[PDB]
């Protein structure tokens, strides 16, 4: 997250940490047994990581429950991006509690102008690279479909939406991918795509959740 905030300890109790040996992605706890995160994150061999703040110390309300099973969606294009969601199934249940607790799937669709929380430990760099260790947090407003895509003419379809800054300086980045937009408490968006970070008229790309909750209805319902 570039131009964010700290975003305090544990306040942001659905976010995960998808670790291969070392963090690699975010996501987002949707229930006892299951993640969503951005298909563009799958590694074979993820733990999940819940209850974290800083991610480089054992602080002492992490759990860390390795992943049975992941499911990319079945229209996931690499190359565009398009339908950029993945679940991750949990070996065992999370012990649901202040710290660690899901985050609502939508009902609606969320509405241009709406502003909401994206977080993430990815780099906190515009130029260069610098990666925190503690979470960061950034409240961005969902940008209308027709400045998304007069940003990225003949990329954007109806699964995803721009948020941020179209004077550049705060932003989603790398590191930050698969984890969380939520706005007006729900699951709104998945970090997914963007032209670097942060830059002039380049705002960030997600991927529109509220396209998906009947795949993840069902995925969940037979998995
Ligand atoms: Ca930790």
């Amino acid at each position: 997250i570039v131009g964010g905030y700290t975003c305090g300890a544990n306040t942001v109790p659905y976010q995960v940490s998808l670790n291969s040996g070392y963090h690699f992605c975010g996501g987002s706890l949707i229930n006892s047994q299951w993640v969503v995160s951005a298909a563009h994150c799958y590694k074979s061999g993820i733990q999940v990581r819940l209850g974290e703040d800083n991610i480089n110390v054992v602080e002492g309300n992490e759990q860390f429950i390795s992943a049975s099973k992941s499911i990319v969606h079945p229209s996931y294009n690499s190359n565009t991006l398009n339908n950029d969601i993945m679940l991750i199934k949990l070996k065992s249940a999370a012990s649901l509690n202040s710290r660690v607790a899901s985050i609502s799937l939508p009902t609606s669709c969320a509405s241009a102008g709406t502003q909401c929380l994206i977080s993430g430990w990815g780099n906190t760099k515009s130029s260069g690279t610098s990666y925190p260790d503690v979470l960061k947090c950034l409240k961005a407003p969902i940008l209308s479909d027709s400045s998304c895509k007069s940003a990225y003419p003949g990329q954007i379809t109806s699964n995803m939406f721009c948020a941020g800054y179209l004077e550049g300086g705060k932003d989603s980045c790398q590191g930050d991918s698969g984890g969380p937009v939520v706005c007006s408490g729900k699951l709104q968006g998945i970090v997914s795509w963007g032209s670097g970070c942060a830059q002039k008229n380049k705002p960030g790309v997600y991927t529109k959740v509220c396209n998906y909750v009947s795949w993840i209805k069902q995925t969940i319902a037979s998995n």
